[PDB]
């Protein structure tokens, strides 16, 4: 008897993901991740988005 | 006698111009202004960067 995910996992666009996709026809997963990530002087994100 | 202002102004770039500035070679200054009010629904901002 296995253990299975039940549904889908959902992907939704955060608001920063809004303008870049506006303005540069681009989507950078999880902004605020590395944003964060990067202002703060880490070097590894936890997980994949 | 006039009034001029003693000091020059500061631009900084927000961290989210950080991010944008490394990944798509390009900055929207007051990026989050933008997004608030895209998200908002708001067609106006009071003033510019």
């Amino acid at each position: 008897t296995v253990s299975a995910p039940a549904t889908y996992g959902n992907f939704v666009l955060s608001p920063e993901n809004a303008v870049t996709a506006i303005s540069y026809h681009s989507i950078l997963a999880d902004f605020n991740s590395y944003k964060a990530h990067l202002t703060s002087g880490q070097p590894h994100l936890p997980n994949d988005s």
